[PDB]
């Protein structure tokens, strides 16, 4: 029911959802002239090497890679968090031009698109119970702005033919999602929630400073794809994000001077 549209998007999530409305809600504007670096955050720790991709999937509101989470295979850990958070999905956010589709902003500025990497805290055994805890999951957040392309992003543009529509998935095995970050491991970090309904209250973000590169040829195979499912009248999967919520009683950390 809930979508991006007119209708049924994000002024109008919080009739369902109304913690729409809550006290820490993503994305933000991080403005970086308020961004408190904190000496004490340690470095953040991406172990990747191990990561097992099984499939993407389109779910008409994006495309989500998803990884076997049964083990410490994918993890992150260090910067602001507590303990160990197993890698279950990535999926974008992107527009239909290339000044608009992050969620999350710098001093204002909008990113082509944002790519979110989904972890859950191992204390609480599996993600539904996570989902349930102020501090369950943790978002790593990567900006893309169109100029190179990024070669470890192409095996992803290149199935997204074989899932245009809602409910469509495929085999997505072997991918290495090391092959989507940037040099930098700089990050912002700031409490608040997920970005999509359930609009739960339990992500620490972890938005990284330097955003990746991606050809216009890559964005544009994005945007190829449909919110709607096959037989549907067609409406483009495109500005799939949720604008900047307030701050409220937030501080946003800095990683970095
Ligand atoms: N745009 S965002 O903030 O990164 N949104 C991510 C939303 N997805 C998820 N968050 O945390 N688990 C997620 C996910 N991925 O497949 N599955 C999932 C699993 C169980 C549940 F009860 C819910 Br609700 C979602
Ligand atoms: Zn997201």
């Amino acid at each position: 029911h809930w979508g991006y549209g007119k209708h049924n998007g994000p002024e109008h999530w919080h009739k369902d959802f109304p913690i729409a409305k809550g006290e820490r809600q993503s994305p933000v504007d991080i403005d970086t002239h308020t961004a408190k670096y904190d000496p004490s955050l340690k470095p953040l720790s991406v172990s990747y090497d191990q990561a097992t991709s099984l499939r993407i999937l389109n779910n008409g509101h994006s495309f989500q890679v998803t990884f076997d989470d049964s083990q410490d295979k994918a993890v992150l850990k260090g910067g602001p968090l507590d303990g160990t958070y197993r890698l279950l999905q990535f999926h974008f956010h992107w527009g239909s031009l290339d000044g608009q589709g992050s969620e999350h902003t710098v001093d204002k500025k909008k990113y082509a698109a944002e790519l979110h990497l989904v972890h859950w805290n191992t204390k609480y055994g599996d993600v539904d119970k996570a989902l349930q805890q102020p501090d369950g999951l943790a978002v790593l957040g990567i900006f893309l702005k169109v100029g190179s392309a990024k070669p470890g992003l192409q095996k992803v543009v290149d199935v997204l033919d074989s899932i245009k529509t809602e409910g469509k998935s495929a085999d997505f095995t072997n991918f290495d999602p090391r092959g989507l970050l940037p040099e930098s491991l700089d990050y912002w970090t700031y409490p608040g929630s997920l970005t999509t309904p359930p609009l739960a209250e339990g992500v620490t973000w972890i938005v990284l400073k330097e955003p990746i590169s991606v050809s216009s040829e890559q964005v544009l195979k994005f945007r190829k794809l449909n919110f709607n499912g096959e037989g549907e009248p067609e409406e483009l999967m495109v500005d799939n994000w949720r604008p900047a919520q307030p701050l409220k009683n937030r501080q946003i950390k800095a990683s970095f001077k």
